[PDB]
């Protein structure tokens, strides 16, 4: 019987590029009607000491249950959820708001996802993906 002198292999650090943060990698808007907005917002916050770089996008359009009674899940062909801004240089301990809207066409429960891609100004080579999801019903009212 012996103390182990033994460790978990660590080959890898999360370097300070790192270092930029979302709060809620999930929002659910209310139920909106076809053709009203609702509106909410993220934020991008840099920890880190250097100016970063960011930019917001789409991983593939929208995906929309309920639409009729088929039972599938289709693409939307327009644009359902808009963030603005999409890209910027974040000033180290900056914090950025993300204005989201939801802007439905028809009756549908909505989603999407989306990514932040980030890096230090000076050093592009020195990226970090941050994942958020969207989503929000359209019901007509009665
Ligand atoms: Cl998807």
């Amino acid at each position: 019987p012996h103390m182990s002198v033994s460790h978990l292999v660590k080959p890898m650090t999360k370097p300070p590029s790192t270092k930029v943060e979302i709060r809620n990698k999930s929002i659910t808007f209310p139920t909106t009607e076809p053709g009203e907005t609702s509106e909410s917002c993220l934020e991008l916050e840099n920890h880190g000491t250097t100016d970063v770089k960011w930019h917001l996008s789409s991983l593939a359009p929208p995906y929309v249950k309920g639409v009729d009674e088929s039972g599938d899940v289709f693409r939307a062909t327009y644009a359902a959820f808009r963030c603005s801004p999409i890209s910027g240089l974040l000033e180290s301990h900056g914090i950025q708001k993300v204005s989201i809207t939801f802007l439905p066409r028809g009756r549908g429960d909505y989603a999407q996802f989306w990514d932040v891609e980030c890096h230090p100004l000076k050093e592009p080579h020195m990226k970090h993906t941050l994942r958020f999801q969207l989503s929000g019903q359209s019901i007509e009212a009665e």
